[PDB]
């Protein structure tokens, strides 16, 4: 039960195309989730969306968006070291608890809306936001997921574009799945539903769903600004970050776009117990500046915790 510095614990997901474990990084002792996926069995464009997904990964560094810490490649093999969320998909815990509270659904709502935010800073469109993809971790905050690598969940946050044959590549399209996430965190159910796709197809293109006798006024006015049929007519997500549902109870701190920190390559707390475990100076800032996600900066990050 071993890769590189990890120790393999417990299968999280199980596939054809890759297998999700539970770790232990030996050096630091955290824990973290580690994509397992064996490349002779993908299909012809099935390699390049996962590379593409590594592309982005490198890139996102929010705190409510599951962080890549190492990259390990063989011909065979490639293995992706990522941050690991304890408390499973929202999904489950809607299921489980059943509606949140809006106060809960804000705190979690605040850090989704940060987060896709973050993402269109950088032009990157998740294009499959759902329950399904948001993870929690042991403090219940959220950890976005899956930017690439299957629609158990998907067809009633698309937004009227799919089943309209128009394009599906804007951040509108991430608008309009938001408002379905919103919906299902303040009611445990979905706005629009069906037995088959005809029925789902026919609810989404309508655009009416039913207010739940507990929401409030300020809710369904957030909701009216995601769930616009029309998607030039949609609301940035800067625009709606400033929404009064979004701040109530955070008067001082309005929700506002994410600054990602400057990097930090000279940690002296890191370095030196680094240095203890046997790697060089130069080991760990070369890997830092050339952002080599090898087990040198994969330690570095690991140590952040
Ligand atoms: C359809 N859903 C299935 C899971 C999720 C996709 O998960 C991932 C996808 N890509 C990468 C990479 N690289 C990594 C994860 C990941 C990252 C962190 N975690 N924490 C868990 N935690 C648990 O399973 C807890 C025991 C319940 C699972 C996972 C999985 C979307």
């Amino acid at each position: 039960p071993h890769i590189g510095n990890y120790r393999l614990l417990k299968t999280l997901g199980k596939g054809n195309f890759a297998v999700v474990k539970l770790a232990r990084h030996i050096l630091t002792g955290k824990e973290v989730a580690i994509k397992i996926i064996d490349k002779t069995q993908l299909n012809s464009s099935s390699l390049q969306k996962i590379f593409r997904e590594v592309r982005i990964m490198k890139v996102l560094n929010h705190p409510n968006i599951i962080k890549l810490f190492e990259v390990i490649e063989t011909e065979k093999t490639l293995y992706l070291v990522t941050e690991y969320a304890k408390n499973g998909e929202v999904f489950d815990y809607l299921v489980a608890h059943g509606r949140m509270k809006e106060k809960e659904a804000r705190a979690k709502f605040r850090q989704i809306v940060s987060a896709v935010q973050y993402c269109h800073q950088k032009f990157i469109v998740h294009r499959d936001l759902k329950a399904e993809n948001l993870l929690l971790d042991a403090d219940m905050n959220i950890k976005i997921a899956d930017f690439g690598f299957t629609f158990c969940g998907s067809p009633p946050y698309a937004a009227p574009e799919l089943f309209q044959g128009k394009k599906y590549d804007g951040p509108e399209v991430d608008v309009w799945s938001l408002g379905v996430i919103l919906y299902t965190l303040v009611s445990g159910s979905l706005p629009f539903d069906g037995q088959n796709l005809k029925e789902l197809r026919e609810r989404v293109l309508r655009g009416k769903y039913r207010i739940p006798f507990y929401m409030s006024t300020d809710c369904e006015n957030l909701l009216k600004k995601f769930l616009i049929l029309n998607p030039s007519k949609r609301g940035t997500l800067e625009q709606i970050m400033k929404d009064r549902w979004m701040n109530v109870g955070h008067e001082d701190d309005e929700l506002k776009p994410y600054v990602e920190p400057l990097p930090d390559y000279k940690d002296p707390r890191r370095t030196e117990l680094m240095v203890s475990m046997g790697y060089t100076r130069e080991e760990i800032q070369d890997s830092l500046v050339g952002q080599r996600y090898n087990e040198v900066m994969a330690t570095y990050l690991l140590l952040g915790y």
